[PDB]
């Protein structure tokens, strides 16, 4: 967005130069702008050798204690940064970090310039959404189309490709419950056996997951998790017969619940 960090941001910076009184670091997320960190901010106790903390090229997440744009001076802090504070950022960095390697990986297949892209997407996105990666992610879930109109039509095709390959495959899920009853001194025994048989059986078709949660005789609810409703609805009907049949053979009556005709 604007040129310099915000009063208070937790930022990431490479240890450019360091000496007696402090360290000059370059903000890895603000092309070129360089900031300063006093020695009185390296630790919560006066330091003996700043060396024991900083080292040339070292990356770090600090807190913009005070800043003046008109001059280009950015004063940084290491003290005020609790473990949470830190990883909180180290995260979003690592995050947008990938969101980058993906956009860059987009200029290579679309055969364009880094800047001539980073200005037509990385910006439209990190503006419409708040985060590029998230947009890429949500594109991977809800479908590439979530980007149409928002970025050039000539992009999408390459993106879908990239996204799908490096990002991850989102999945659907559905609940359903049965009324399974088996009159016999070991009905449970089989019921369980029954579901467990059926379960482990379906669970094998990688990209599927079935889970039987008991919830009070004679109900048991199944939680199918395929990669898309098509699948899911079909995996339930599979576990339909599978159950009904098997408990019937053992003299029971298992039924699903949804018919309503």
């Amino acid at each position: 967005a604007r040129e310099y960090p915000e009063e208070g941001e937790f930022v990431v910076a490479t240890v450019k130069r360091i000496h007696n009184y402090g360290a000059f670091l370059e903000l890895d997320e603000y092309p070129g702008k360089e900031a300063f960190m006093h020695i009185s901010e390296v630790a919560s106790t006066w330091v003996r050798n700043i060396r024991d903390y900083l080292k040339e090229g070292q990356k770090v997440v600090a807190k913009v204690i005070r800043v003046d744009p008109r001059k280009g001076h950015i004063d940084l802090s290491l003290r005020r940064v609790t473990q949470q504070q830190r990883k909180a950022k180290l995260q979003e960095f690592k995050r947008a970090q990938k969101a980058e390697n993906l956009l860059k990986l987009a200029a290579e297949k679309l055969g364009k310039d880094f800047e001539t892209a980073w200005r037509e997407v990385w910006v439209p996105l990190e503006e419409e959404w708040g985060e590029v990666y998230a947009a890429f992610e949500d594109a991977a879930k809800d479908g590439i189309d979530v980007l149409k109109g928002h970025v050039p039509d000539e992009w999408l095709p390459v993106l879908k490709e990239i996204i799908d390959n490096y990002v991850e495959v989102p999945t659907v899920t559905i609940d359903a419950e049965f009324e399974i009853t088996v009159p016999k001194p070991n009905g449970v025994e089989i019921i369980k056996e029954a579901l467990i048989r059926a379960r482990d059986r379906a669970n094998k078709e990688k990209d599927v997951e079935v889970k039987f949660t008991y919830l009070g005789a004679p109900r048991y609810r199944i939680d199918i998790t395929a990669p898309d409703y098509y699948k899911a609805e079909e995996v339930l009907e599979s576990i339909a017969e599978e159950i009904l049949r098997v408990i019937k053979e053992a003299g029971g009556e298992a039924t699903l619940l949804r018919k309503e005709k």
